[PDB]
């Protein structure tokens, strides 16, 4: 037994993997390791074809569900041609179909070559064709994870057992306790003795909690200010506006991100629970490793501006040709985290006379104003095709996709080169030049798209007895400290 407080309340694999509750009671037929590398955890075999419209993929021989219901062909294609059924939150654009070869193999067919499907396989949870969404009375529901529900509370809490039939390696838990609290229940009830793991806030300047220590385990949770590229004047499908006089000017992008002091921004509101990213991919083997840059550095950013031809006017602002640069940074309304950030960028940002003003909404309110305006955001992904999902010319405006509407040819050449590549190593050097090639990027040294600014590192309170283990960086999502349960002991 552990009992563990990680946040509310689903865990429905047809729903996606933005959040990470699926992977309690369901698995993909791969998974990530450490190094980024796929194990598999399903497949005895899968292979692209050389035109890289077809994937063959064959299953171990041994698998069942959770319930003991036999894990076949039949159920991986069910899940595919599912997960991609019409109105699906699930991303299947480029999946046309799941063709059953036999009970142990499945033909996979895509419109075009995709480097990322094996994010796919490594990510959609496999649900039984028999089962799902049957609505029979007394049945939990059926996966292949690691556990199996034994009984669910709304708004109190979870137990699960060791799922038996489990595919992959056993952790030295039995049974867990996963309890739905509020901060001040969760510390106390730590406190107690009560629970052995704790989600905390990554800002919470945490103390000493009897028998208890301090995991701050890394992420791809990222921040960045996201910017409109071009030049204000059009509008989009709902008459929402489209692009921003200031922001269009290189100058400004380049001397924002020079001018802010990540490490600072990372110590002083995230309490040392932070790193800097320079991109929205830091840290990842498809990070360009020349992406960094010494920031915090004001003087520099003004050369820039002035080299430009921002110049200060009368009134301590960067004008250039009669506008000056004033803009409003938009964000999401409800978290004092994200307006502590938000007043910081403000301040960093006065010293180079580009005045911010500062505003939030609901989401509803910040969609009608993205487009027109840099907005802070917060992404992060252990799939590369989130490059694509920032920088395509085709994802500009795409729900909250590329809302800067940004566009470069070589870019869209470069995630094309990367999707076209045989194995996600391949594609790195491709998904690297996104940033920069020599010539051209998105990145700070081109285009400088974004002002990223950190990634999060995530943090937990877990009993001295417990060893949370290691995993990939944790997702951005809750539950996300589920990536590593084969491995706690």
């Amino acid at each position: 037994t552990l009992q563990l407080a990680i946040g509310d309340e689903g865990f429905d694999p047809m729903l996606g993997w933005s959040h990470g509750s699926y992977l309690l009671l369901h698995s993909p037929l791969l998974k990530q390791n450490e190094d980024f590398s796929w194990d598999s955890l399903l497949l005895s075999q899968y292979q692209p074809s050389d035109d890289g419209k077809t994937w063959l993929l064959t299953l171990k021989p041994d698998l069942k569900f959770s319930d003991g219901s036999p894990l076949t062909a039949k159920d991986v294609a069910f899940t595919y041609n599912n997960a991609a059924a019409s109105g699906g939150k699930v991303d299947m654009g480029n999946f046309l179909s799941a063709e059953v070869i036999d009970p142990l193999n499945v033909r996979i067919h895509l419109k075009a070559p995709q480097s990322t499907f094996v994010n796919v396989l490594g990510s959609l949870g496999i649900v039984s064709a028999d089962k799902y969404n049957a609505k029979t009375y007394a049945q939990k529901p059926i996966g292949a994870g690691p556990y199996r529900l034994v009984s669910f509370q709304p708004g109190q809490q979870m137990i699960v057992e060791a799922n038996p039939y489990y595919a992959g390696n056993k952790n030295d838990f039995d049974k867990l306790i996963f309890v739905f609290l509020d901060e001040d229940s969760a510390f106390a009830a730590a406190q107690s003795g009560q629970l052995g793991v704790v989600r905390i806030p990554p800002s919470m300047a945490v103390g000493s909690v009897n028998n208890m220590k301090l995991w701050v385990r890394p992420s791809v949770e990222n921040r960045g200010i996201v910017f409109p590229t071009t030049p204000a004047g059009k509008k989009d499908a709902h008459g929402y506006p489209i692009g921003n006089d200031v922001t269009a000017d290189v100058a400004i992008r380049r001397a924002i991100n020079y001018a802010i002091n990540r490490q600072l921004l990372a110590d002083q509101i995230m309490e040392g629970h932070a790193i800097p990213a320079y991109t929205g991919v830091q840290g990842l083997p498809w990070n360009n490793p020349d992406s960094a840059i010494k920031d915090g550095d004001i003087d520099k950013a003004k050369q820039i501006l002035e080299q430009a031809g921002w110049q200060l006017n009368s009134q301590g602002t960067r004008e250039k040709n009669g506008l000056p640069a004033k803009i409003t940074l938009w964000y999401t309304s409800g978290d004092t985290t994200r307006r502590d950030l938000a007043q910081a960028l403000r301040s960093m940002l006065k010293p180079i006379g580009i005045d911010v003003d500062l505003k939030s909404g609901s989401w509803e309110t910040v969609e009608r104003n993205m487009h027109a305006n840099p907005t802070l955001f917060g992404w992060g992904s252990l799939d590369p095709m989130e490059l694509y999902h920032h920088y395509s010319s085709n994802a500009a405006g795409v729900e909250y996709y590329n809302p800067g509407y940004y566009k470069n040819p070589m870019v869209d050449k470069h995630l094309q080169q990367a999707l076209d590549a045989p194995t996600w190593q391949q594609a790195v050097p491709f998904w690297q030049q996104v940033d920069w090639d020599g010539t051209t990027g998105a990145g700070i040294r081109g285009d400088a798209a974004w002002a990223w600014l950190l990634n999060i590192q995530h943090t937990y309170l877990a009993n001295n007895c417990v060893d949370l283990g290691k995993g990939t960086p944790e997702i951005h999502g809750s539950w996300s400290l589920l990536n590593s349960i084969d491995s706690w002991k």
